[PDB]
């Protein structure tokens, strides 16, 4: 009924790195190691980096979900809101109703969970391009945390889970989410909130 939140490097040593983007007015998606919370603007580029310290197997996979982090909610399903479910921005392979897409990747597979109706996304593990030392997926949130009817001001998690061919779990790792209209301001705001 509530998917697992604990942190889990497992065999291969899996864990996410996040850039640092600054909190300029200006910044679409910033990341506070303080907090563990990334913000972002709506369905724009976030970039999450993939750590290993051995390599997986040829089919290993890196699946996201959302989650509400609130013990009274964590039951429900998180969906993007009447409005935004209904809007007609698809790009061909997302189900309208997920918050969570992955960018530019064509082998990308959405699943509504037969049992939970969670949503999750879930892509191959591939190994870093030549002449980096990570890999990079590329994720947009399609609703606000405001929206009404949905999200609803309630805070979020994406959990990231490394996972076999069979979907077992190899490794887990997540981080709190609040898709705002200025992520740079929010985060310099509750970073202060947390010092005060
Ligand atoms: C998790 C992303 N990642 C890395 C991240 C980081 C590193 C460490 N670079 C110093 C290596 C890998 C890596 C190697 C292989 C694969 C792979 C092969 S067949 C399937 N997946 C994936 C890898
Ligand atoms: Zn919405």
């Amino acid at each position: 009924s509530v998917p697992s939140q604990k942190t889990y490097q497992g065999s291969y040593g899996f864990r996410l790195g996040f850039l640092h983007s600054g909190t300029a007015k200006s910044v679409t998606c910033t990341y506070s190691p303080a907090l563990n919370k990334l913000f972002c603007q709506l369905a724009k580029t976030c970039p999450v980096q993939l750590w290993v310290d051995s390599t997986p197997p040829p089919g290993t996979r890196v699946r996201a979900m959302a989650i509400y982090k609130q013990s009274q909610h964590m039951t429900e399903v998180v969906r993007r809101c009447p409005h935004h479910e209904r809007c007609s921005d698809s790009d061909g392979l997302a189900p309208p109703q997920h918050l969570i897409r992955v960018e530019g990747n064509l082998r990308a597979e959405y699943l509504d969970d037969r049992n939970t109706f969670r949503h999750s996304v879930v892509v191959p593990s591939e190994p870093p391009e030549v002449g980096s030392d990570c890999t990079t997926i590329h994720y947009n949130y399609m609703c606000y945390s405001s929206c009404m009817g949905g999200m609803n001001r309630r805070p979020i998690l994406t959990i990231i889970t490394l996972e076999d061919s069979s979907g077992n779990l190899l490794g887990r790792d997540s981080f709190e989410v609040r898709v705002c209209a200025c992520p740079g301001r929010d985060r310099r705001t509750e970073e202060e909130n947390l010092r005060k």
